[PDB]
């Protein structure tokens, strides 16, 4: 989940800190998600909360309250790369994909200072 996120994101992108650089960006970055995404960065967002979204309608992940922000997966950075663990069971193996098709997203979209703390009367 979060943590595990976290440090995919800085396994692309070295220099961030993450839950700063990227908490609270558009409408998509952070908790929920409404409106239409304000750029490319937000559309990342906006994918991976449909992707989150999806990995509930799955019955493998029915019997884990810990939900995904905090459903623990093991994954590896090696040179800058992402890597799933085939010993994650169905669900966090989704979640797992889920978190990496996003840190690549963000290592391949433009950063709009001017999205960051945005307000959410604009979504
Ligand atoms: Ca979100």
């Amino acid at each position: 989940a979060l943590w595990q996120f976290n440090g995919m994101i800085k396994c692309k992108i070295p220099s961030s800190e993450p839950l700063l650089d990227f908490n609270n960006y558009g409408c998509y970055c952070g908790l929920g998600g409404s409106g239409t995404p304000v750029d490319d960065l937000d559309r990342c967002c906006q994918t991976q909360d449909n992707c989150y979204k999806q990995a509930k309608k799955l019955d493998s992940c029915k019997v884990l309250v810990d939900n995904p922000y905090t459903n623990n997966y093991s994954y590896s950075c090696s040179n800058n790369e992402i890597t799933c663990s085939s010993e994650n069971n169905a669900c966090e193996a989704f979640i797992c994909n889920c978190d990496r098709n996003a840190a690549i997203c963000f290592s391949k979209v433009p950063y709009n200072k001017e999205h960051k703390n945005l307000d959410k009367k604009n979504c």
